[PDB]
């Protein structure tokens, strides 16, 4: 579904904790990961955030959180007073170089200076898949991808391009076939589980990661909401959790259009 205000409470602490976890797992902070993916770094580019009333409308804490996220990664960001088209105009007129705005189906970053444009879905799948894959103590190039939709598919695509051995599952058999037929990934059978130390999950569902596939100290990299693994299992296998509701995906978008 959609983000709620409650998901975005204390976004600064959520981002701090996510950054620490990415550092622990991969040896790089989120800036470092983006640098590896896109070769870019921030130089205080001016970023206009435009609230949008379309569909379900303005989500409490959404623009405020993007404002914090952008500032956190060193951008010169602002949120427009007006929403929608009037907000867009305001943003361009106040000198935005990059526009950031979302409706219920599309969240984008558009860099007006160089024409590059990012969609949040593939940009999130890519960065979370990248983070998972750079797990320093992995000891294997096998990775399990659970969820092969708009976030998951591009994530798996990235891992295949990066020369990882990708096993894929989606509860929707048509989506699983599309992935094996277009990407050439290996289909994972829940009934014949093997342990993974690298796991990437991209679903809107809880408890999608069976106990049988967790190895001790494995990384679980998931944009998904709610959380893919119960607290109990996460504690029991000392699982290294990378999960954060907006900022890591947002960083991936911004750095990709620089
Ligand atoms: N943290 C972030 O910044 C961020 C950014 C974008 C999206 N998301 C979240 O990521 C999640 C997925 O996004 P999406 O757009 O790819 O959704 P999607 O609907 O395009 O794909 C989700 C897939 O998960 C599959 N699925 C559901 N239950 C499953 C199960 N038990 N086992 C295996 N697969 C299962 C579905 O069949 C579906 O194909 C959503 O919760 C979304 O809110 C988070
Ligand atoms: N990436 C796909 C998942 C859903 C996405 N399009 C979204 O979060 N919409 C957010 C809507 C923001 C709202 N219009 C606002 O400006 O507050
Ligand atoms: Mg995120
Ligand atoms: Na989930």
């Amino acid at each position: 579904a959609l983000l709620t205000p409650d998901d975005l409470i204390n976004i600064n602490m959520q981002l701090q904790k996510a950054d620490s976890a990415v550092q622990e797992v991969t040896g790089l902070d989120i800036k470092g990961i983006c640098k590896a993916l896109y070769g870019t770094f921030s130089s205080s580019e001016k970023v206009g955030i435009v609230p949008v009333t379309s569909g379900n409308g303005i989500i409490g804490n959404f623009s405020a959180s993007l404002h914090a996220i952008t500032q956190y990664f060193g951008f010169d960001s602002f949120v427009t007073d007006m929403p929608d088209v009037s907000g867009y105009y305001e943003a361009v007129q106040n000198g935005a170089e990059i526009i950031l705005m979302a409706d219920d189906r599309t969240f984008l970053a558009h860099n007006l200076k160089n024409g590059k444009m990012a969609n949040n879905q593939p940009c999130t799948g890519i960065i979370y898949a990248e983070i998972a894959s750079r797990y320093l103590k992995a000891d294997s190039k096998d990775v399990l991808v659970v969820g092969l939709g708009k976030v998951g598919f591009p994530g798996a695509e990235h891992l295949v391009q990066k020369d990882f051995r990708v096993y894929g599952y989606d509860a929707d058999e048509t989506l699983l076939e599309r992935a094996t037929s277009n990407l050439g990934i290996i289909p994972f059978d829940p009934a014949n589980p093997k342990k993974f130390s690298i796991i990437f999950e991209a679903t809107p569902c809880a408890n999608t990661i069976p106990e049988a596939v967790l190895s001790e100290n494995c990384v679980l990299s998931t944009p998904g909401i709610p959380c893919a693994i119960s607290e109990e299992l996460r504690d029991k296998y000392e699982v290294q959790l990378i999960a954060e509701p907006l900022g890591i995906g947002t960083a991936s978008m911004l750095y990709s259009v620089l």
